C-alpha cells in the first residue's frame, strides 16, 4: 500500500496465531508489543522514548505477519502505549518514506 | 525523495530562523521540537509514550520548511530528547509510507 497520514497508520498484524492493531512507526528504532506469550528466552534490552529510557524484554526471531507482510525478527515486550512496529520490521517488508 | 529505514529518517528542518535535525516519524501525532523560541502565543500540553509523559508548549500556525518543503501547522516545544516532524507536518508535504 501507499499510506497516508492523516489518521494513525494503523494495521493489523498477526503474532502468535492472534491479530491485534499496531502502529507503523518510523520514528521507533525497534518494535514493541504489550503484554503477551512469546516462545523462546529473552535478553534484557533498555530503550528510549519521548519520557526517558525503560527496561523491556527482548526475544529474537519471532515470526510476525504485518498487514499480509511476513517477516521473522526482535520484538520488544514492555509497557507501550500500543504495539508499534518499528524500523528492524519496517524494513524486512520493505516499507519507505516517500514525498 | 524515497527514503529507506536502515537508519533513522534524519533531514533538516528550519524552524523559526534555526536549522535543525529531525526524525520524520509516523508514529507521533504531533511535531515536537527541543526547546527553543517562537513567537505569539501558547498553551501548555502534556505528551506522552515510552518512559512516561512530559510537558510542553503548544504554538499553532507555525511555519517550518521540511526538506525544503514548506508547511505551517502546530509545533510543539519541550524537552523532547529528539527533534520530531510528526504527522499534523508530514501531511502537509505529500509524506506517505510505502510497501
Ligand atoms: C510511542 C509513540 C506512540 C509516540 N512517540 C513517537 C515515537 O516514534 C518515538 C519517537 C522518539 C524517538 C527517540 C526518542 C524519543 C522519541 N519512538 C519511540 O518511542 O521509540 C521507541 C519505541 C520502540 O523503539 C524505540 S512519542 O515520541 O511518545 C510522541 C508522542 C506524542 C507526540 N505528539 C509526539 C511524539
Ligand atoms: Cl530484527
Ligand atoms: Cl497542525
Ligand atoms: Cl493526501
Ligand atoms: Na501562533
Amino acid at each position: 500500500p501507499q499510506i497516508t497520514l492523516w489518521k494513525r497508520p494503523l494495521v493489523t498484524i498477526k503474532i502468535g496465531g492472534q491479530l491485534k492493531e499496531a502502529l507503523l512507526d518510523t520514528g521507533a528504532d525497534d518494535t514493541i508489543i504489550e503484554e503477551m506469550s512469546l516462545p523462546g528466552r529473552w535478553k534484557p534490552k533498555m530503550i528510549g522514548g519521548i519520557g526517558g529510557f525503560i527496561k523491556v524484554r527482548q526475544y529474537d526471531q519471532i515470526i510476525i505477519e504485518i498487514a499480509g507482510h511476513k517477516a521473522i525478527g526482535t520484538v520488544l515486550v514492555g509497557p507501550t502505549p500500543v504495539n508499534i512496529i518499528g524500523r528492524n520490521l519496517l524494513t524486512q517488508i520493505g516499507a519507505t518514506l516517500n514525498f
